[PDB]
């Protein structure tokens, strides 16, 4: 799969 990986603050 794809992924977006953005954790943020």
């Amino acid at each position: 799969g794809s992924t977006v990986y953005a954790p943020f603050t």
